[PDB]
């Protein structure tokens, strides 16, 4: 279609499938294996990217150009890598991926939304869609085109260190929250075929349904571990939301470290090829988890030749290496040259990778848009995060007896009030894991509003606000306080490291609640990624709120505490009486919850 030097794959007016086929037909084996290779920015240079025809880069958790980097620094980094990829013979742009799992959370100054468990508490799929839309803008503000989200794990045991990344133990709620996908990617057209990938263009991002499949079912919540359950339970609990993801055009699917009945997912041809590709008709690309293929063997990495063979024959398309790219490429090249992996498998993987890249407009807009930089931390997005945080709050108690005056909502005008606890003025703790660092961090790690700052911003100007992190009983009784707000809970974790199977919050937490509540009426705000042992906190408190991990916008908490809005959140998970009961799920047999799934007290706006 028209100039003597015309190349069909470079023609933006041509159908995606025609462009894929035209490009594929021109590629060398090295070019094909390159597309299947995703590497860490930490190991990338221009020469590496050109010489190995690299298909993708990522930032893993905490992988950033520097601490405090601006949106433009991120754009310049991504564009620098892209320039190298565009300089190859065929000029195939790379796709850059990142865990933007509650906002663009590795980035300083990005809006941090509540984690998934709290979003589950909202029962508001349209809210989650809007969060997807805002997140895509903040990811594109940094030049990145691909988010490793949503996590559609159905966490069946809160001992799992990633339980906060699951919307619910109830697959129906997880299914409902797949609305994140068309938020991130754009709504699919009216005549859309389920399983086809979709991204609307340069203001949206490719999404990733993860981690396929049964990551939320690992025995004792182990992680990296074994999901022991028959096909009926896999198909009834863990699989359904993958079908909703297909219907919404999710562009990619990431495979789980976990096993299903002792078969590693990264080596499971029946599920990856037989089910996801051949039954669900998924036509996007399947990506490994981080050194996921290495972990097929015991010990991990002990037979990388086997890892490559097993994963690629199972049907994975792109490998998150992410560091030892030379070894990966060499081994895969050897397997193809030896006939161990047929060219048909390589061509399928590359077809899928290219399909996503062409579909999403990456060949037309390979570079960042500087005008998008100002989307990062944009106040409208913070207002949305604040709405989400407020909707996520579950009121568990509002009065010690049925005849007490309800403590919440609190009056904004009072002579003197106390704000206390380890979590009252700690932005990192209120964001939890996957914020700035992989495992999160403590203190003022980004731009946000702590609970204490929210309180000071909400109250009447005549209200004196006193902060004490861990006041003793005497301090409270002598202070002349009208009431106290005390915030405690879990520290940030991902159970790569965090950990504690006992699910009790660290001290001082309970001791502070007891000292405070013993002296003045108190509203306890519990910051957690999951249900934790709560009877002693309840016993001490007049009112108690499960605030989950509400993110950067602490005013969502105070919007409910002071009655600007009523409490509406409902538990998206069972609250156990003790950890001895676990696993214990709405439906079991020994189902004896402290609070059932769906529980939540309400208030009316004042
Ligand atoms: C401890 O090593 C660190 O692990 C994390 C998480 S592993 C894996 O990472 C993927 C890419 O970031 C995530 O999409 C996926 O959900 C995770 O299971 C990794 O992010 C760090 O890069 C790595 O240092
Ligand atoms: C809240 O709203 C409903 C009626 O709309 C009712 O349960 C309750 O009496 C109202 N007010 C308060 C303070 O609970």
């Amino acid at each position: 279609h028209h100039a003597a030097d015309y190349v069909l794959y470079k023609d933006a007016t041509k159908p995606v499938e025609d462009r894929v086929a035209d490009l594929l037909g021109r590629m060398t084996l090295a070019e094909k294996i390159g597309q299947m290779t995703q590497i860490e920015r930490l190991v990338a240079t221009p020469d590496v990217l050109r010489d190995n025809f690299i298909g993708s880069l990522l930032s893993g958790g905490g992988s950033v150009p520097r601490k405090g980097a601006t949106a433009k620094e991120w754009q310049d980094m991504v564009d620098g890598f892209q320039k190298a990829c565009m300089s190859t013979r065929l000029g195939i742009p790379m796709i850059y991926g990142i865990d933007a799992v509650h906002g663009q959370n590795n980035v300083y100054g990005a809006t941090i939304f509540p984690h998934n468990v709290g979003l589950g508490a909202t029962r508001d799929p349209y809210l989650v869609k809007r969060i997807g839309e805002a997140t895509a803008l903040e990811v594109r503000a940094t030049g990145i085109q691909y988010a490793f989200a949503p996590c559609i794990a159905v966490c069946r045991d809160p001992r799992w260190g990633r339980c906060y990344e699951s919307y619910s133990e109830d697959r129906r709620i997880v299914q409902s929250m797949t609305e994140l996908i068309p938020g991130l990617q754009g709504d699919v057209p009216k005549d859309f075929t389920s399983g086809m990938p979709f991204v609307a263009g340069k203001n949206k991002v490719a999404a990733c349904a993860k981690h396929f499949v049964g990551d939320g079912g690992t025995v004792d919540g182990i992680n990296e571990n074994n999901t022991i359950i028959n096909r009926e339970g896999l198909m009834n609990i863990h699989m359904p939301a993958y079908k909703n993801a297909m219907d919404k055009g999710v562009s990619t699917v990431m495979i789980s470290y976990s096993s299903w009945n002792g078969v590693k997912m990264h080596a499971n041809q029946d599920l990856v090829t037989g089910y996801l590709k051949d039954t669900l008709k998924f036509k996007g690309f399947v990506i490994s988890d981080w050194e996921g293929i290495d972990r097929i063997t015991t010990p991990a990495g002990s037979d990388y030749s086997y890892s490559v063979k097993a994963s690629i024959l199972a049907g994975l398309d792109m490998i998150m290496v992410p560091n030892k790219y030379q070894q990966f490429i060499s081994i895969l090249t050897g397997h193809v040259n030896g006939g161990v992996i047929p060219m048909s498998r390589i061509d399928d993987a590359v077809t899928r990778i290219l399909r996503v890249k062409f579909t999403m407009g990456l060949f037309e807009n390979p570079y960042a848009d500087p005008a998008m930089a100002e989307q990062l931390g944009k106040q409208e997005h913070r207002d949305l995060a604040r709405e989400a945080a407020r909707k996520s709050l579950v009121l568990l108690k509002n009065g010690k007896t049925s005849t007490d005056a309800p403590l919440l909502p609190l009056p904004k005008k009072a002579p003197k009030i106390l704000v206390a606890g380890s979590h009252a003025d700690n932005l990192g703790y209120q964001c939890g894991g996957w914020t700035i660092e992989y495992q999160g961090d403590t203190g003022r790690t980004t731009v946000g509003t702590t609970i204490l700052e929210a309180v000071k911003a909400a109250v009447d100007p005549s209200t004196v606000v006193v902060f004490a992190e861990n006041p003793d009983a005497e301090f409270v009784k002598s202070g002349g306080f009208s009431y106290a707000i005390v915030a405690v809970g879990e520290h940030p974790y991902t159970e790569t490291k965090g950990d504690n199977l006992n699910l009790t919050i660290p001290e001082p937490g309970l001791s502070t609640v007891q000292a405070v509540c013993g002296g003045v009426r108190c509203a306890t705000v519990l910051i957690s990624g999951r249900p934790v042992v709560v009877q002693p906190l309840l016993a001490a408190s007049d009112a108690l709120v499960a605030a989950w991990l509400p993110g950067s916008e602490g005013q969502g908490v105070t919007d409910a505490l002071f009655g600007d809005f009523g409490f509406t959140g409902r538990l998206p998970r069972t609250w156990f009486k003790s950890v001895d009961q676990l696993p214990m799920n709405v439906g079991d047999a020994h189902y004896d919850p402290l609070f059932r799934l769906g529980y939540g007290l309400t208030t009316n706006a004042t």
